[PDB]
């Protein structure tokens, strides 16, 4: 049932995988890259499928249309049942947009427990589908990016790319 694919970007390569009932994970496989707009290898497939590549070409390369392409429904395990985790993940791809950033403090509070920063902080590493649900965009108060699974190499690249001035 799960299909998978690949796509060269701005981070290197991706690994896109997913299945008729949706996407279930984005993987960023090399921190090499390039800034050229690439295909996926293979073309087609479940519709979440080609809706994420569609998405992922207008983020890194039509980002004054982002808002105007639709996320694909999700399938993965941390959104089948109900945690604290899913909370904040769907919170943030609503709430969220381009350009726009959040302390772990105010995403702890829209989730229902201000005090929850820190797990907050430990939810973005169950993210599966990093830049498509913006963990990136999950900051610190002071001012300093935080944290990132994909590195504070990747974190600056992305807010830079979202207008940031780092």
């Amino acid at each position: 049932e799960m299909k998978r694919t690949t796509l060269d970007s701005p981070l290197g390569k991706l690994e896109l995988s997913g299945c008729e009932q949706g996407l279930h994970e984005i993987k960023l496989l090399g921190k090499d890259a390039v800034e050229v707009p690439a295909p996926a290898a293979v073309l087609g497939g479940p519709e979440p499928l080609m809706q994420c590549t569609a998405w992922l070409n207008a983020y890194f390369h039509q980002p004054e249309a982002i808002e105007e392409f639709p996320v694909p429904a999700l399938h993965h395990p941390v959104f089948q049942q109900e945690s604290f985790t899913r909370q904040v993940l769907w919170k943030l791809l609503k709430v969220v947009k381009f350009g726009e950033v959040i302390s772990y403090q105010q995403l702890a509070a829209l989730a229902g427990n201000p005090k929850a920063a820190r797990a907050v902080g430990g939810a973005m590493r169950g993210n599966p589908v990093p830049i498509l649900i913006p963990c990136h965009r999950v900051v610190c108060s002071s001012g300093a990016v935080g944290n990132y699974s994909g590195g504070l190499a990747v974190k600056e690249w992305l807010l830079a790319h979202e207008g940031h001035r780092l």
